């Protein structure tokens, strides 16, 4: 049963004729239309129960906010004596970013009910027209909108952005909490002072929050090593109580509960998350931050989320590294896997200090030589960008930094040495691993072989001399010394953050060809390699292609599956069922970050032809392993970089897909949904633009919107009477002149049109080709819009008084903001 919603809704319009009569709300009040509608009499009575518009230019909008989710069979519209020619009924969630539902109407006649039918009613909290051009100079006149449907009296989930999807999370009672600039933090433990660190690097810049550590403070964070959440755990789920938190918050407190200091940061990573997409603002914002009145017990559904980077095809700058963690920290990501070694590139010092006994190795040329080569354009004659990767390497102190930062936002770093295969760069960088049965041999007298195309593909360490584990060993030590002092130096405890785990990868031996006895290469190596890591007191990892060695790695070995279905790998479910192993899952088409996000994109093709977002949220990675929950620790991201040569453009790729597989980390099973998830991109993606983080664009979100927020203009430089006073947000905006931005000017003395200057620094583009090829950096995100107002000179020099009224309007947004 319908009924005409028009009655309880709170109308706004773009404005109205006169300020006496002809009110938007007089479309809104379920009135029949008069006799004599056309009547200039009837139609003109100072009483008459219609709308008449603003004039001007247009366009002419009249929008309901209802008081709960409407649900939205068919609007009604009794046009009056002016009529629109052409107009489009629209939705918002939020009452400023509006979604077309239906466009090309058209009014045909004075007083003329247009009826407009959803073949399927529509779930919303706000319904508007907006009309474009109308059938006279006259106000366009509407004696009627009635929006037939039902009316459910739930309130806005202020819990609806959180990303991953939280195992519980409801509204409590009560205004929100209010941050005041004085607003101290108390942590029962120093090991949460990272997690307020989190919250003080952003809202420092952004709201002025100096969060300082105080006793008796209303922010508290408690470490609880029994936080029980399993009161919200059902039957169907699953979690790692490891990572478990809970947030209780009211207009006086918030009260955090973290089972470990890592998920101390998860919960100041929920609570940044809920005050909103501008806590990572670069400039001081005007609006006072919030943190909702709510109720959280949260835990991740599986125990290891992670991204592998590849430095090695293409070296990333230690700031850069720092960037991708802050983002990955955001999404409750918990291990940073470095690729170090590979055909084309050694990324990382390893000095000759602290060697064994009677090892005379020079390990300085590892990186002096190895860290010089990187992936080469010429040896591919495809789209892949004409500039060869970035050379160099981190030296142990940035390598210690990387470590340290890590660290302070929840993430464990797990090093990648790859053999017997992809181990060219330490054939080129230390002559004495050139013996054996390693392939390809130097030349006559050439003590390292030469970095040349041949090479690739064709690697192998002596899997026969002592010299190669003498080195992996030696290496395996400089890494476990330089992780353990990042560690000291993030204060965070070495209990949660050293992952006593070591990746000797075992992929793709001889893919190109090489010297034979594949299988008995990878038996020895990973068998040998294994003992290695065992000594140390680590679990081995090898890639599901390594598994020709299943019986020679260790007992209780993890294997990292990309390749096939490894529900009917013998050799997986022989390490799973035989050999107590466990599985991370990184099947290609569901983690690989090269394969191109989208059918309009450049790049691989072969996983799925595109492995676009839903690629990367609709997969059960328990199931997909085609084991038990228990055996499954959980997902890695791929970034591997043969044709990525900047963070701009491993961006693009990382996000918003990243976001997903953080989703898909996290969240339970049955609390996965893809359509709710891509719902919350718009955020992430205001986020992702305040951070200055690029990510694609892709055509299967449906969420990209539009946010404005006041700038604290007490803080910002008077230039000429110019001055920032607001930020416009929008991913896609190739320009500002579809937006029209409007100011005004009024004191406790004098109403005056203030010129408004949008300024965006770069225009959105699509990836970029030049000779076939991907130009670097050819995909990016437009800037935010700085919103400037020239003040008058009276009023250049006149003490804050002086309240600013500012107005954003497109097709698709409108805001008002007061201050
Ligand atoms: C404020 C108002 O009522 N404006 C309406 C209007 N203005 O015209 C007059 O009121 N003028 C007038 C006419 C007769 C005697 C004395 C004065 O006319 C607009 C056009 O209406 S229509 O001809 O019926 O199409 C109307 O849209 C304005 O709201
Ligand atoms: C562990 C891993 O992924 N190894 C390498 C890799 N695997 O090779 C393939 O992708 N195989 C393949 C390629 C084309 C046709 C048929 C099979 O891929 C990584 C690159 O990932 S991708 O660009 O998304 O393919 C590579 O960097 C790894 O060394
Ligand atoms: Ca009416």
């Amino acid at each position: 049963t319908v009924s005409n919603l028009a009655t309880m809704a709170t109308v706004t319009a773009s404005g109205r004729e006169v300020s006496s009569g002809f009110g938007p709300e007089l479309a809104a009040d379920n009135q029949d239309l008069p006799d004599n509608p056309t009547d200039k009499s009837v139609h003109n009575a100072s009483g008459a129960s219609r709308w008449s518009a603003d004039r001007g230019s247009g366009p002419w909008w009249l929008a309901y906010e209802f008081p709960g989710e409407a649900t939205i069979s068919s609007v009604n519209i009794a046009w009056g004596n002016t009529y629109a020619t052409n107009y489009s009924i629209q939705t918002s969630d939020d009452g400023s970013n509006w979604t077309d539902v239906k466009t090309g109407l058209k009014a045909t006649a004075q007083a003329q009910w247009v009826k407009t039918t959803f073949d399927t009613p529509i779930k919303t909290r706000h319904i508007r027209m907006i009309a474009t051009t109308k059938s006279q100079s006259w106000s366009l006149s509407v004696w009627e909108m009635r929006t037939m449907g039902t009316i459910s009296a739930v309130a806005t989930d202020p819990l609806s952005r959180l990303t991953p999807r939280p195992l519980y999370a409801q509204s409590a009672d009560g205004e929100a909490f209010e941050l005041k600039k004085n607003t101290c933090v108390s942590v029962s433990d120093g090991s949460l002072l990272p997690a307020v660190d989190v919250m003080r690097d952003e809202l420092g810049t952004s709201y002025g929050l100096k969060l300082a550590e105080g006793t008796n403070c209303p922010i508290t964070f408690t470490l609880d090593e029994n936080l029980d959440v399993t009161g919200h755990v059902g039957s169907a789920q699953s979690i790692t109580a490891d990572e478990a938190y809970t947030i209780v918050s009211d207009a006086d407190s918030v009260t955090v509960k973290a089972r470990s200091a890592t998920a101390g940061i998860w919960a100041a990573q929920t609570l940044l998350q809920l005050i909103g997409p501008w806590t990572n603002s670069t400039v001081k914002l005007a609006d006072v931050a919030f943190i909702p009145a709510v109720n959280i017990a949260d835990a991740p559904r599986y125990q290891w989320r992670g991204v592998l980077v590849d430095p090695a095809r293409s070296f990333y700058p230690l700031d850069e590294m720092k960037q991708m963690i802050d983002v990955m920290s955001a999404y409750k990501m918990n291990t940073l896997h470095l690729h170090l070694s590979e055909d084309e590139g050694f990324r990382v010092e390893i000095t000759n200090d602290g060697r064994a006994d009677g090892d005379t190795t020079d390990y300085t040329q590892l990186a002096i030589k190895s860290g010089a080569i990187s992936y080469q354009s010429a040896w591919t004659s495809n789209w892949s960008p004409a500039q060869d990767g970035r050379t160099g390497y981190w030296t142990q102190s940035e390598f210690i930094e990387l470590v340290a930062y890590a660290a302070d936002h929840g993430i464990a770093i797990v090093p990648e040495i790859d053999g017997p295969g992809h181990s060219f760069s330490l054939l080129h960088g230390l002559a004495e691993l050139n013996t054996g049965n390693s392939n390809p041999k130097p030349a006559a007298g050439e003590d390292t072989p030469a970095f040349i195309q041949s090479a690739q593909g064709r690697s192998s360490l002596a899997t026969d001399a002592d010299i190669t584990y003498t080195v992996l060993g030696h290496i395996m030590d400089q890494l476990d010394g330089m992780i353990d002092k990042g560690i000291k130096a993030s204060t965070m405890p070495a209990s949660e953050l050293k992952r006593m785990y070591f990746h000797l990868g075992g992929d793709e031996l001889f893919l190109s060809g090489g010297a034979g006895n594949k299988t008995e290469r990878l038996q020895e190596y990973l068998g040998r390699s294994g003992a290695l890591v065992k000594e140390r007191d680590k679990t081995t990892i090898v890639w599901n292609d390594g598994l020709d060695a299943v019986d020679q790695i260790p007992e209780g070995s993890v294997v990292q599956h990309w390749t096939g279905n490894a529900a009917n790998n013998a050799s997986i479910q022989k390490l799973l069922n035989q050999r107590n192993g466990k599985i991370i899952m990184s099947p290609a088409g569901n983690t690989y970050f090269p394969q191109r996000p989208g059918t309009e994109t450049t790049g691989v093709t072969w996983a799925c032809g595109a492995c676009t977002t839903s690629n990367f949220y609709q997969w059960n990675p328990t199931s997909s392993a085609g084991t038990t929950e228990d055996k499954v620790l959980g997902v890695e991201d791929a970034l591997w970089s043969e044709h990525l040569r900047s963070l701009n453009d491993a961006e693009f790729l990382m996000y918003t897909r990243m976001m997903a597989t953080a989703e898909v980390g996290w969240t339970q099973q049955n609390r996965k949904d893809y359509d709710n998830w891509n719902k919350r991109v718009g955020d992430i993606a205001i986020d992702l633009m305040n951070r200055g983080a690029n990510f694609h664009k892709a055509t299967e979100v449906t969420s990209w919107k539009g946010s404005y927020a006041a700038v604290d203009a007490a803080e910002q430089k008077v230039t000429d009477g110019k001055v920032l006073v607001g930020r416009y947000a929008e991913p896609g905006l190739t320009g500002t002149d579809g937006l029209s931005f409007t100011a005004t000017y009024t004191a406790e003395g004098g109403a005056v049109n203030l010129p408004v200057t949008p300024d965006m620094k770069q225009t959105y583009s699509q990836q970029q080709l030049k000779n076939g090829r991907l130009v670097v950096n050819g995909a990016h995100m437009n800037s935010i819009v700085d919103v400037y107002v020239t003040l008058p000179s009276d009023v250049l020099a006149a003490d804050s008084v002086g309240r600013l009224d500012v107005s954003v309007s497109s097709s698709t947004y409108h805001h008002h903001h007061h201050h």
